[PDB]
């Protein structure tokens, strides 16, 4: 009998392969030879764009302990030729057919394909990915339309690639949507780059729900009046947060797009601009597209007659030349029956962790969990080692099952509270999915071990990404010290973002948001770093359509648009007119470089209370988590 059946193979399921070929189970990997998107982008050369995640974040731990120099951004090139290094290495385990029915009973599947060949395999794994609505506006993209208008009724990171690529064919851009969530994906710290998944120092959660809150909300809740964030001058950015009903923060089901802000773009590429733009560097700052007016708001219930195809803001009568709904995302799962009979019910909810399904045996999914922020790597890379420590280690699948629906509900329960399922239930933050995992492996750090200074910085500050789990113990890595070394050089051993912490432990909610904002340049959505940039957008336009290879004429303008904008931009026009965390940063992170290797139960008592503080993080009260316990 066949130990493990893959089905699907792309990205998602090669950590989890790797772990299987380590242990020398028994695999055999079926998938399709019509492949993924990448494909579809790669064959008719449109992988012509960045990922909106970091290396750090994006590649697995095999891969960064190797290549790890520096944050970037890779391109979707090295991000799919990463994917066909993997396929090359595993093809001969590869069976190319099409799964279309999986027939579960108690310790064992049946595996239908389209060939008519099946399968009997103990475990079965899908690692199928997502059906995906936007697909075919990024495959088959048409790069003539020009000086047509397009609405948007959901803003989600393909809709924002897509409007990247229009803009600079002088399409108009409106967004009748019901608010969204963007923020920086780079961000600076006393002038020096840092990746927005750089500065979450998830684990103080754990300190308290409360002061995690106040870390981390106040950019995506309008809780600033400071006239400089996107949220005060533009307010139909803002969304209707009652659906939350979790202590949790940010919460579970929040999604975010994740864009170049312009003063960060300029700073990478300004120097080699036409060829970074060839490579796949595109200039998505959607702030920047409001603040400009090729891009506006509009209220969510705004006249438009679809058989006219006609869109009339204020009183100008605007035909419009496509509206595109937003991207819905469904699993690509087969028919599965329970039993061999009853159709089997997706639910992220009713799976544990979004991998173990409940009525299914010896059955896991792997991919179908969306992090918050950073790549899919950090989830699939957890997800693969909490798959196959299930497969492999009947003690922990016994563990894990034993009492498997009581933990699902008591997950639920702290996340999601007594909300509806909703669409977006599968997006995590990543620094609580992956930390979630390793607790539940036994791969996690002690907060009560750490000895000095420098170790609470690792524990509490460190980003939580897969490879931080891999340091030590059942699933080490060759060259995690070194990665770990490297990236803590580079960062000032995350010091900056454990000041933070520090600052505003004192606070409340308006406070910490007045303070988050009280910066020169505070991390997102600030306004303020846009107007100087100008001359640089006509530049980066300018060297786009030299890439690109298009003309347009710029001396022709558009006076209907001209006037729709000043309508939208009505509240900026009031709000912008009326226009202290650095020198706390700045002083606190001198403060704790000094102490680094100072012994944490040494420390004096009666800066200041700074110090209680600091102590109380071998001992926080917010640690428990019944899922896991
Ligand atoms: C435009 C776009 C941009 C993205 N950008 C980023 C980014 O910047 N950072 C990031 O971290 N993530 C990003 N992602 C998300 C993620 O990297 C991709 O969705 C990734 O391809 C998912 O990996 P997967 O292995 O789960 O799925 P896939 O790559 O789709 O692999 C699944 C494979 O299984 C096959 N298959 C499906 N059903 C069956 C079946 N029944 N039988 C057999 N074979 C089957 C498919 O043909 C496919 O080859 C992006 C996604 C998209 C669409
Ligand atoms: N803690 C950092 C960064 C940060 C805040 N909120 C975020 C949301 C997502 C990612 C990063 C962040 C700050 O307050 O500035």
């Amino acid at each position: 009998m066949l130990e493990v059946c893959i089905i699907g193979f792309g990205f998602s399921a090669i950590p989890l392969v790797r772990e299987l070929a380590r242990t020398q189970t028994e695999f055999q990997i079926i998938s399709a030879e019509s492949g993924s998107v990448w494909d579809r982008l790669s064959e008719s050369g449109r992988l012509d764009f960045s990922l909106v995640s970091s290396f750090q974040t994006s590649f697995y731990s095999f891969d960064l302990v190797r290549d790890y120099e520096k944050d970037y951004y890779p391109t979707a090139k090295q991000f799919y030729e990463m994917h066909e290094r993997w396929r090359s290495v595993y093809e001969e385990k590869i069976i190319r057919d099409f799964v279309t029915k999986i027939e579960n009973f108690k310790d064992y599947s049946l595996i239908s394909t389209r060939s008519g060949k099946t399968y009997e395999a103990k475990h079965v794994v899908l690692a199928t990915g997502f059906d995906r609505l936007m697909n075919t506006f990024l495959s088959n993209f048409d790069n003539h339309v020009s000086n047509k208008t397009f609405v948007f009724d959901t803003m989600g990171d393909s809709a924002n690639l897509l409007i990247a690529k229009l803009i600079p064919n002088n399409n108009k851009i409106i967004l009748r949507t019901n608010g969204f969530t963007a923020l920086d994906q780079e961000v600076q710290v006393l002038g020096k780059p840092f990746t927005l998944d750089q500065l979450e120092s998830p684990n103080f959660r754990y300190v308290s729900s409360e002061l995690y809150d106040r870390l981390m909300m106040s950019p995506i809740y309008p809780r600033t009046v400071n006239p400089a964030v996107s949220y005060n001058q533009f307010p139909l950015i803002r969304r209707d947060f009652s659906w939350v009903d979790s202590k949790s923060s940010p919460p579970n089901g929040l999604i975010a797009i994740k864009y170049w802000p312009i003063d960060q773009y300029y700073y990478h590429f300004n120097d080699d601009l036409e060829n970074y733009i060839s490579k796949g560097y595109l200039l998505n700052d959607i702030a920047m597209w409001l603040h400009t007016g090729k891009v506006i708001l509009v209220p969510s219930d705004t006249p438009i007659n679809f058989d006219k195809k006609t869109i009339t803001y204020a009183g100008i009568e605007r035909s419009f030349h496509q509206y595109v709904k937003g991207d819905a995302e469904q699993p690509r799962l087969p028919t599965i029956l329970i039993n061999g009979e009853t159709p089997f019910e997706y639910l992220y909810r009713d799976t544990f962790m979004g991998v173990i399904p409940q009525r299914l045996n010896n059955i896991y999914f792997l991919g179908y969990t969306r992090p918050f922020t950073g790549g899919l790597a950090n989830i699939t890379e957890m997800q693969s080692l909490f798959i196959h420590k299930l497969i492999t280690q009947p003690q922990f699948h016994q563990k894990i099952h034993q009492n498997l629906s009581k933990r699902i509900t008591a997950y639920n329960q702290h996340y999601y509270g007594a909300a509806k399922p909703r669409k977006h239930d599968h997006t995590v933050p990543f620094g609580f999915y992956t930390e979630d995992i390793a607790r539940l492996i036994g791969i996690h750090y002690q907060p009560n071990e750490c000895r000095s200074v420098r170790d609470l910085l690792f524990y509490y500050a460190f980003p939580n990404n897969a490879f931080k789990y891999r340091l030590k113990g059942e699933y080490a890595v060759d060259g995690v010290d070194e990665l770990i070394q490297k990236v803590n050089d580079k960062h000032d051993h995350y010091a900056q973002v454990f000041v933070q912490a520090l600052s505003i432990r004192n606070m409340n909610s308006d406070e910490a948001a007045e303070w988050d904002h009280s910066a020169r340049r505070f991390a997102f959505n600030d306004m303020r770093h846009k107007e100087g940039y100008r001359a640089f957008l006509d530049t980066y336009l300018k060297a786009y359509r030299q890439v690109e290879n298009i003309s347009v004429d710029d001396t022709v303008v558009d006076e209907e648009w001209n006037f729709m904008v000043k309508e939208a931009c009505q509240v900026r026009d009031k709000v912008a007119p009326n226009i202290s965390k650095d020198e706390d940063v700045n002083k606190g992170i001198r403060l704790i470089l000094s102490i680094l290797d100072s012994d944490i139960s040494s420390l004096p008592d009666s800066e200041a209370q700074s110090i209680e503080f600091i102590r109380r993080l071998l001992q926080p009260k917010n640690y428990e988590l019944l899922f896991i316990r």
